Formats: structure tokens, sequence, C-alpha cells
């Protein structure tokens, strides 16, 4: 299960890196950079902030995901630089709810505290968007008026408190997953904002 | 004594993220992400670079205390777009003189050599404030014509030759802290550059 | 041989960020400060990631050769804001080659798998010059048309085949610099570029 959801989450925000890249016409090499920097970026700080292996140091598999990704959004999609805007949004929305919840689970099952696994969470899920928006020149996701960081504390806390409540990860961490997704693509789909 | 200003230092470099999301008119989660990013960043490279637990990670009552400040600065403050320049520097200004001397002392009593505590602790003063402009898209600290590092690397350089003379901790920061906060305060108030 | 090579990539990479604040008018410690940041960026990155000493860390005579390399760039030079952009091409190219193999090179004999070696040294040899474009709010190298990352990957890739061949390190890491060397300014001197 959990290796299932981490490759998702690797595949996803490799995807989202790639198609940010094909939106500046760049050649397949500064693809997978992009697209590497996102789909490790946030799992990167979490592991090294643990001082844990890193996953795909520990794992190599995911450096083949990620290349696996950007190579196959690069060969099959035509023009990338008129792709929509809402399928890199529900590209890093993905990703976001995965990780934070992922990123809270690994963080607490390592005996980080309560709030410093939720912060890791977070971090793990907003992280590799950052870096991939600062290196394009793109104003973060942070910054813009729809809801963003608040679903990734949904999701972290929220496995917190199902696990707080004796549910089992498979359980905490699935609804966890939803409900931080669910906000996420709503305020996607009709603009929701927070004043 | 170090109780007191580790958490000065975070509280001053939360307060300098927060009002910094007030100026884009940012809900109170963005408000928080931004003013946890200036508060723990240069505190993050440093323990990881020692390889040391991080400290709000070994200490998680730093974040309680980074939310306090933060959920503060959205409530006591009405209108923050308009908030004065001179407030946003003197925060980074406090933050910069106080990280710079702990970090060296930080550095240096966990067997890092005197030059590699002095970077460190020059790092812990301007790392965080360097991510909240980069994020902001607003020119770096460093980048300006006003004096910046040098206030850093006078603090943790201070500090050494006091620790070499022989004084104790407490005399050698209380000195060091005021060396680097009074030559950046001047900077600020008076608009002191280097050619 | 290593012990040259590695001062060597940090001179260069340190002098790609003294021309680079040289450009904006910095005064002499804002010239440090980018110069280090270049210089050691790749390298605290991938030490980082490996769970290993950092290298100016374990060895604080990188940190005299940084200051050494930026305080001369200062002197030496007149006018730095009408120096041409080749050199600073050239000098950043230098350090990509030789951090690339130097970076893959050290991660295989810590442990690394192949793939995670190759990707550590193109994080070496390209996220010095990443952080500090992002930070002078300069488009990053991987996101313009010349050949950049591709020189990159060439140069540890190629080590990891030498290698296997049963070349010395000595031999596999020339040949592996100049490879990527040879591109890397050939994409320089005559802007070639992939589609």
């Amino acid at each position: 299960f959990l290796f299932y959801l981490d490759i998702f989450g690797v595949i996803v925000f490799a995807l989202s890196g790639a198609l940010m890249a094909g939106r500046y016409q760049l050649d397949p090499f500064g693809v997978v950079v992009l697209a590497s920097v996102t789909a490790v970026g946030g799992g990167t700080i979490r592991d090294v902030i643990l001082q844990t292996p890193v996953f795909w140091v520990e794992k190599p598999y995911y450096l083949y995901v990620i290349l696996a990704t950007a190579i196959l959004t690069i060969v099959l999609i035509r023009q990338p630089k008129r792709i929509p805007k809402r399928f890199l949004l529900i590209a890093d929305a993905l990703g976001l709810a995965l990780f934070a919840v992922l990123g809270t689970q690994k963080a607490l099952y390592l005996g980080a505290p309560i709030p410093v696994a939720v912060v890791l969470g977070t971090i793990t899920g907003i992280a590799g968007g950052m870096i991939r928006d600062v290196l394009c020149n793109v104003i973060p996701m942070i910054l813009r008026e729809e809801i963003y960081a608040l679903a990734a504390m949904l999701g972290g806390s929220l496995f917190i408190i199902l696990h707080g409540l004796n549910w089992n990860d498979t359980n905490a961490m699935i609804v966890s997953i939803s409900a931080a997704l669910a906000l996420r693509l709503a305020a996607i789909y009709w603009h929701v904002s927070l004043p």
C-alpha cells in the first residue's frame, strides 16, 4: 500500500515538473531536471531534517520512476506550451495531498512529535512545488488566492486525529488524503479563496 | 539566558515573515508558512550542516512560538499592507544580530573550527531572510546598498575574539549581539552604504 | 590529484559568484557571500544527502580558498559591471564539469548506487549556479537554450562506464571531466542548442 502511494506521489510530482518545463520549450534534459526537482524536493528535505536516509538514495527505483514519467511526458504530449493550466494544478494537487499525509505518517513512526510530524508533512507536500515555481520565476502556490497550504495542514492533522482514535494507518491515510485532495480540487475547480 | 535568546530570535524572524505576508494580503495559513520559513530557515541549515538534531524537531515548543507570533501578527494589526518598511527591516535586524552570534556559539561548542563556526553563524542570520525574499520575488538583503552581511560576520567574529580573551559566553554574546545590531540599525536609520 | 581538483573547482565556482556580484556593484562582503554560495552550494547538498561530513566543515581550508578567490576578484579587476558574459559562462562551465565527475566519484566510493551517484554528481555541478541565479533574479542555466545539464549527466555517466571498464580513477575522471567540459564550452562558443 505504502509502496504504491509513494510511487504515485512521485510520478505525479514528476509529471507537474515535466509539464512546467514543456511551457518553456525546454529540451528533454531540462525536463528531467525540473521533473526530478519537484518529485524529490519535499521528500529530501523531510528525510534530511529527520536524520534518516533519503528515500531515492535508499531506494534507487524512484529515480527510474522519475525518468520514466519525464520521458513519457515528452513523447506522449505533442504541444506542451498550450497545455491548460488546470492539468498542472491537478497534478500538484495530487502530490500535495499524498505527501502531506505520507510525510506526517513517516515522521510520526520515526519518533517525531505530533506538531513536528505535521510540519514535516506540509513541507513534503509544498516544498517541491515551491522550488519548481522559483526556478521558473513564477509566483509560488502559497502566494496565490486559492486555498493551498490549508489542504496540506488538514491532511497531516487529520491523520494524527484518526491515529489517536486508534484507526489503522490504511484507513487513517485514505481519509486524510481524500479530505486534503477534496479541499484543494474544490479550490481549483471553483477558485475558492480565503480572506 | 540562551533559552530566552533563542525564543526571542524565533519570534522576531517569525514576525518579519508574518508582516511580509501581510503586504500580499495573504490568508492566515499563508502567513504561518512564510513566518515559519523565516523563523527556522537559518537554524535548520545550521543544524543539518552540523549533523545535529534540528532545534524545532528536538524542541517542538519553537513551533508553538512561531504559530503564536504569526497569529498575534494577524489579529493585533489592522491593515498590514500599509505597514512601514522600517518595521520589517528592524525585525530582520534583530534576528540577524541574534542568530549570527548564537549560531557561531552553538557551532563552536559542537566542535566546529573557528572559520566554520563564523560561517555557520552568518548562515543562521541571513538564510531565513533570503528564502523569504526569493519566495516573494523581492531583491534579497545582500543585494541592497545598506550594510547587511558585514553586521552578521561582525557578530560571529567578535564572539570568537571575546571567547579567545577568556570572556564567559554571557558577556561575549551580549557585546557581540549589540555590536552587530548597532551596525545594522545605523545602516537602516541613516541608510549607510558601502562602496 | 583529488586535492587539487577540489580546490580548482572551488576557486572556479567562487570566481563565477564573485563576478556575478560585480555586475551589481556590490560591496566586498556581498561579493564574498555570493561567491561562497556558488562555491559550496552543490557540495553541501551532496554531502548532506550522503549523510557525510560537509567538505568545508571537515576541511576549513576551503573557506580560506573561497575568501582568497573573492578578494582577488575584487582587487585585480577594475570595472566588473562591464565584464563580458563569456567569462561568467566559462567559469560556471569549469566547475560544472569538475564537480559533476567528482560528485559522482565521491558518492560511488561512499556506497551510493550507480544512478544515485550520477544524480548526486549533477546536483554538485548545477545546484551552486541555480542558487546564484535565483538570488540575482536571473534565469537559471537549465532554462536557457544552450546545452547545460546534458554536459553534467555526461561527465558522471562516463565516469561510471570507464570505472566499469576497470580504468583507474585518475584516467576515468580526466576523460570524464574533459568530455563534459568540451560539450559545454562548445555550446558556449558556438551557442549550440537542443530542440
